[PDB]
Order: structure tokens, then C-alpha cells, then sequence
């Protein structure tokens, strides 16, 4: 496919991207018909800062299916180490039909846009709802919707290094842009030079035993939480013991369900609250913010302002349905999902009610089981024969949405070509550079910088 050289332009003042380069590349809706429809990939750069010690094209994914990767660019820029700065041009890219790339709109109601973790009535009554926002987004975007899978955005990722005019590219991604760099390795390592996968999706998991597994890790962090704050009663007056800080918690929730609560003017139900749970819940550094937070709605009171702004970003004027739409074709188009509703039936009365704060969400009958076309092509294999010269795992030994079982998976299906680094005593997600550690953060730089990886898996202390 014809990939002519990006237009770069500097971004605007006005833009999240004030500072960069922006421009896109043009890609075919389906690779298989390059004289077909197109779409232009949005694309943001941090050109190397030193022309003399420039490596070539850092290549960076979006870490969540929907997630502008453009975005990610800033965050690097603002965190990486500066040699890596200096020797890489840092080259971030929205993902087909999200972000900047053609996105989607399908006319979904705020409650469709959580149709991930949605809680079910009945297995009768959430077949229902999963299937309305599947006929919802056909109706509106059936046509694109069979072309945005993680194969595809990984055809398109090597389109754009072409349009680079790069041989060899570097990447790096995080919990949704490492699964992107597996495959995109997979299908094109053959042109990679060096490769980190941070927060590493296990590839075996695609997709719905990722959504059960997920329901494990939750109530495994909700426990670690639930002990930090029953030694906090002091503050947060919820329980001196974790079954009753639970309680409340889970009391709470079930008002939320009830009635949305008033935050600041908007309302929130038990899936948005529960979702903010889970997101502070997968950082300790955020556990203080869900203590406010939890505090504030079982006594009736405010919640601190900093906490509030954590809602308002992710609840506010800055959500988009683009992204959950993004997140429907990539969830539901790369694998097929069991049709039988048997399967979620049992799953939810098991799993589901073993696991209560999510499992419903994850067991129950998603979307994916009423999918009204055929898988493209099968889940892509991870395997000896991967080309990639070499790839570094970076991983958070607590991790509650990649959890570490799936970095270990990828390093023995790659384990020709791999090294892992844990970190230890972190819970979090996201580890190089945002975390800040220097080991790891100097671990990755030399691995960028040299292409040497470490002799041995490194587990290192925060
Ligand atoms: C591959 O698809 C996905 C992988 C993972 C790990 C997903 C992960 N959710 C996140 C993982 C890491 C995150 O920082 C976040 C999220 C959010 O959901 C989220 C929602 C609203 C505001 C902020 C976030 C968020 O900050 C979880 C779980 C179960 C099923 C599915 C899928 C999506 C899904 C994120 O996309």
C-alpha cells in the first residue's frame, strides 16, 4: 500500500499536543483492498533532541483500545529518561476509528458507553442490553466495524513506519499497546529494533478470559485496600477491620445501583462508582483519593476538590463514546465470544457471585456473544518463530489490570527473544517511565539505548 511521507505541522497552543509535531498517515480500511475506502491515522511526534545520538522512530501504542495513543506522547515527554528524549524520535498514533482516526459515534447512551463493566440484573436482561449496543453501533458503523481489530491496527502501524520512511522502528506500549507490540512483532518484528512492552496483556486471554480474570484481581485489591483503610479508621471512619470497611463499601455501591449519587452535580450509579473504585484502586498512590472519596459519600459529605477532579476527568466533559465504541471492535471482533448463554448463565452464579464486586460485569453475557459477523482471522499466535531481534517486559509484580501471570506468560512464548524486569512492592499499573522508579526507568533507557538486554529476568525493589 501506497505510504507517502507524513505532512508534518507544528500542533496548535490550543491543543493538548502544544509543543509537538502533528500530522497523518493514510491507511486502507481493509489491507486486503488497497484501492478501496481509506481513513488518516493521527499521529503526534517529539522529534530526537539530538540529531548526532538519534537512534531512529520510538513508536508508541495506545494503552487502552479507544485511548487516543497521540495523548501518550506529552506523558513521555514529561517523564521518560532524557537520553531516550534525545535519541528517539517519539512518535505516538490513534488507533483506527478512535481518537483523532475517524471516530466513531453510534448514538450510545452514557450507560452503553460502560458496557464493559455494566451490572447485570438477570442473564435474560443483560442479553438484552449487550445485545441493543451491538445492534446500536452496527446500525450506525457496521460497514468499518469488522475492520478494527488489534491485526489490523498492527497492519496499520507498519504502514506508518513506511510512511516514516524508517527500515527498522523501536516500540513502546502499555497494558493495550503491549498486546499491540506482541502482535504487530508477531506479524512484522522482522523491522523492529528495539521493542518494550510495559504491563503486559497475557496473549492466551483474548478476550473474555482477560474480563474473568479481571474479576479475580479486583477483589484481590479491594482486600489490600480494605486493610489500608481499616488501620485508618482514624480518618475515614469506615471500620477498624476489612470485612466491615468492605461492607460499607459494598453498601454504598448498592445505593448507587439504587439511586445515583450526587457528585458535583452529576450523577453517578454503581457502575460509575464502582469503575472509580477500580481505577484508584489499581494505584497505592491513589488509594488516599478512594478513602476520600468513600469517606465523603457513606457520611453525606464532599469529597476533597483534588478528588473530584479525578471524577471529572474521567466521567466529564472529557469522556468520549468513541472510545467505547473502539473498545466493542477490538473486544469483540479479535475473538469469537461463546454464543451459548448457558456459559454465562453458570459462569455468573459461580464465578460472578464469587467474585461480587465486578465478576457480574465480566461473566455475564457480553456483547461479544451476539457479534453478527464471523471472525475475521484467528487470534494471533505468539511463538518461537517471532522475528523481533529482541523485546524487553516491564511489570509491576501487583498489577490489578495486567496482572504479572501475563508478563510471565509472554516471556516464556517469546522466550527466544525476551527479558522481563519486575518491579516489586509496586501496585500499579503503567511502569516505564510514569512510575518514576529509577531502576526500572534506568534499566529501559539503556535497553533503548544500547539494544543490549539485561543477562538475566531482573526483579528489582521500589
Ligand atoms: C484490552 O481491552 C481492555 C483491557 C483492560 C485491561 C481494560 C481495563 N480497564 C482499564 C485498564 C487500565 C486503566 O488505566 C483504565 C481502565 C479503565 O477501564 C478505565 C475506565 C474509565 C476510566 C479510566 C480507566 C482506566 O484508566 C479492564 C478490564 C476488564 C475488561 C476489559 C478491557 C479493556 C480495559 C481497558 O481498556
Amino acid at each position: 500500500f501506497s505510504a507517502p511521507r507524513p505532512s508534518w505541522r507544528p500542533a496548535g497552543d490550543d491543543t493538548p499536543l502544544a509543543g509537538l509535531e502533528c500530522a497523518t498517515v493514510t491507511v486502507p480500511v481493509d489491507h486486503a483492498r488497497p484501492d478501496g475506502p481509506t481513513l488518516e491515522v493521527a499521529l503526534a511526534r517529539h522529534p530526537a533532541r539530538s540529531a548526532g545520538r538519534r537512534r531512529g522512530v520510538l513508536l508508541v501504542g495506545p494503552d487502552d483500545p479507544g485511548n487516543p495513543g497521540t495523548l501518550l506522547v506529552p506523558q513521555l515527554v514529561r517523564d521518560l529518561p532524557a537520553d531516550v528524549l534525545d535519541g528517539y524520535d517519539v512518535v505516538g498514533f490513534d488507533h483506527r476509528f478512535s481518537g483523532g482516526s475517524a471516530p466513531l459515534s453510534c448514538g450510545l447512551t452514557p450507560d452503553q458507553w460502560l458496557w464493559i463493566f455494566h451490572r447485570p440484573q438477570d442473564v435474560e436482561s443483560e442479553a438484552r442490553f449487550q445485545r441493543a449496543v451491538v445492534e446500536r453501533c452496527f446500525d450506525a458503523a457496521g460497514d468499518v466495524l469488522p475492520y478494527l481489530t488489534s491485526r489490523d491496527i498492527a497492519r496499520d502501524m507498519d504502514v506508518i513506519r513506511r510512511a516514516l520512511g524508517e527500515d527498522r522502528i523501536s516500540y513502546l506500549g502499555h497494558s493495550y499497546g503491549s498486546y499491540l507490540g506482541a502482535v504487530w512483532t508477531q506479524m512484522f518484528g522482522e523491522h523492529a529494533d528495539r521493542v518494550v512492552l510495559d504491563s503486559v496483556i497475557d496473549p492466551s486471554s483474548v478476550w473474555r478470559r482477560m474480563f474473568l480474570d479481571y474479576a479475580v484481581s479486583c477483589e484481590a485489591a479491594l482486600e489490600r485496600w480494605a486493610h489500608w483503610a481499616a488501620e485508618r479508621d482514624g480518618e475515614l471512619d469506615l471500620g477498624r477491620d476489612a470485612p466491615t470497611v468492605r461492607a460499607a463499601l459494598d453498601a454504598l455501591a448498592g445505593r448507587a445501583d439504587r439511586e445515583p449519587l450526587p457528585v458535583a452535580g452529576m450523577p453517578v450509579d454503581g457502575t460509575m462508582l464502582r469503575l472509580f473504585t477500580m481505577v484508584l484502586l489499581s494505584s497505592d498512590r491513589a488509594w488516599g483519593f478512594l478513602g476520600d472519596i468513600v469517606r465523603a459519600a457513606v457520611h453525606g459529605d464532599e469529597a476533597a476538590p483534588s478528588t473530584l477532579r479525578a471524577l471529572g476527568a474521567m466521567f466529564g466533559r472529557g469522556k468520549e463514546e468513541s472510545g467505547a465504541v473502539a473498545q466493542l471492535g477490538v473486544l469483540c471482533g479479535d475473538a469469537a465470544w461463546p454464543r451459548d448463554m448457558e456459559v454465562y448463565r453458570r459462569d455468573l452464579a459461580g464465578h460472578g457471585a464469587r467474585h461480587p464486586f465486578i465478576g457480574p460485569a465480566m461473566a455475564g453475557p457480553k456483547a461479544g456473544a451476539f457479534w453478527p459477523v464471523p471472525p475475521a482471522e484467528p487470534v494471533t499466535v505468539l511463538g518461537a518463530d517471532n522475528r523481533a531481534e529482541s523485546v524487553l517486559l516491564v511489570q509491576s509484580e501487583q498489577d490489578m489490570f495486567t496482572p504479572a501471570r501475563g508478563a510471565r506468560r509472554m516471556r516464556e512464548l517469546l522466550a527466544h527473544n525476551t527479558r522481563l524486569v519486575t518491579l516489586a512492592g509496586a501496585v500499579q499499573h503503567r511502569v516505564f517511565p510514569f512510575h518514576g522508579d529509577p531502576g526500572v526507568n534506568r534499566a529501559a533507557a539503556a535497553y533503548l539505548l544500547t539494544g543490549k538486554l539485561p543477562d538475566t529476568d531482573l526483579t528489582l525493589r521500589a
